[PDB]
């Protein structure tokens, strides 16, 4: 249960994401979990009225086991009233990882792990602990 490294999790943008407001398009953000953890999720800030978000938005995880471990990235749509819904995800193992290597990788939005959702495109950057 020991962390051995931290990636640092780079959401960059999303590219055609799906009109869901009946004016403005969409105001996605994107809630980021760590599978087999108990640190409650993530999330990008709100980008209002744009179905094309660019936010470049940085966070870090700590990493127990790169072989098992998953992240799910999850596009909501934000109202001021109501709860969000969700627009889409997908999910990237930490398998995929390469150590001090700065890797993307451009998800395709699904309903559930069809219309086409869109695509987020994220970067991911392993930092194993040393000694
Ligand atoms: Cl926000
Ligand atoms: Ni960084
Ligand atoms: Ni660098």
């Amino acid at each position: 249960r020991r962390p051995v490294g931290i990636v640092h999790v780079k959401v960059v943008r999303a590219v055609g994401l799906r009109k869901k407001d009946l004016m403005g398009g969409a105001d996605p953000f994107v809630k980021i979990k760590l599978s087999e953890d108990k640190i409650p999720s993530k999330k990008t800030t709100v980008k209002h009225k744009n179905l094309n978000p660019e936010w470049n938005e940085e966070f870090k995880f700590s990493v127990r086991d790169p072989q098992t471990q998953v992240l799910e990235f999850s596009v909501y749509d934000w109202e001021q009233v109501g709860n969000p819904e969700k627009m889409g995800m997908n999910v990237l193992a930490l398998k995929e990882m390469v150590p001090d290597e700065h890797k993307a990788f451009t998800l395709e939005l699904r309903k559930t792990l069809d219309k086409y959702r869109g695509k987020l495109e994220v970067e991911l950057l392993y930092k194993p602990f040393t000694e």
